[PDB]
């Protein structure tokens, strides 16, 4: 029930506001001087989704292979009493060995890292059974909901990850992985 | 149960991160020599939490007593792949019959306008009858965790309204009421 709201809130507050617009994001960007031909950044939001743990806020922290690299243009809008809702996003380099695959816009699902505080927060009641089929139902319902929304279900793509136990496993590769996909 | 998850990954995804700053926007606005000595922005983030309706975007269209002023300086963070993220809020001016009783950083809770969206969602399966449980409960556990929350239960002031009928009802009046009830 919990992340059911947390997933519609999302896209109906932020997705299905700003994945109409943002292609000039990494139209400007890629064609700047200063990195005029070193790679074009993809046309999508590449969305990191975890499974089993809490969202983290720093990307070189959590996979070596990961890399920032810049942030990309701000926005704007009408949105409840603020005219000029700033919207900004910042981009990433994944270097799988040294060999770098790619940079695109990336960011992490922010409403997953909500949906496990819940865990850990007495009042709000949430127990750690119910977290395994939250954090999935968000995804879920994330994926249901860009179905529905074929004017979103393009411009973003959604990447979900289950790593509980030791498989070296790498998020990297995974967004290296989803961009040569199509 | 929806109202319930909305009302934490607010304070948690979005007031608990902003609410212990903010102190210097309405410094800097306030000392402007544009408007030096011309109402002195208050202390603290006044959330319009309607009861019985969708929130709107545009305040000016809702109450005529109600005015646009100016937007407040902008802010960054560390947010899931967002190393600046930036926050910006809009002030505006409480015109009651021409006579202007202050301005001061205000906006809706924006989880309120999603948790309206899901009733007319047939996917999200929400009901009208549950939607006033939910708008209700989500600001009773906006409330709640910030009397759980003290450094964030000061630095913002809720405006709940129930609007059904027709009673000459104003917006405009409800805030500046609570600015100087303290
Ligand atoms: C209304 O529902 C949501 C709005 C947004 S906007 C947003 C971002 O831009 C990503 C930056 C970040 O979250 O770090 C994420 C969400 C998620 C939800 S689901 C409800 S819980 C919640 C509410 C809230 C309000 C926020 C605002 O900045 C106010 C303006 C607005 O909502 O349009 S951020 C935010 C985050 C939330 O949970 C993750």
């Amino acid at each position: 029930n919990v992340a059911h709201g947390l997933a519609w809130s999302y896209y109906i507050g932020y997705l299905r506001l700003i994945l109409p617009e943002l292609q000039a994001r990494i139209r400007t960007y890629n064609q700047h001087y200063n990195n005029l031909l070193r790679g074009a950044v993809s046309q999508r939001l590449y969305i990191l989704l975890p499974l089993d743990c809490g969202v983290p806020d720093n990307l070189s922290m959590a996979d070596p292979n990961i890399r920032f690299l810049d942030k990309l243009p701000q926005q704007t809008g009408d949105r409840a009493g603020i005219k000029d809702r700033v919207y900004s996003n910042s981009i990433y380099e994944l270097l799988e060995n040294g060999q770098r695959a790619g940079t695109c816009v990336l960011e992490y699902a922010t409403p997953l890292q909500t949906l496990f505080a819940m865990s850990q927060y007495s009042q709000a009641g949430f127990s750690r059974e119910d977290r395994l089929e939250q954090a999935k139902l968000f995804c879920r319902t994330l994926e249901d909901i860009l179905a529905d929304a074929p004017e979103s279900q393009n411009n973003c793509r959604l990447i979900a990850y289950q790593e509980p136990d030791d498989s070296s496993f790498s998020l990297s590769q995974e967004v290296l992985r989803h961009l040569r996909q199509e």
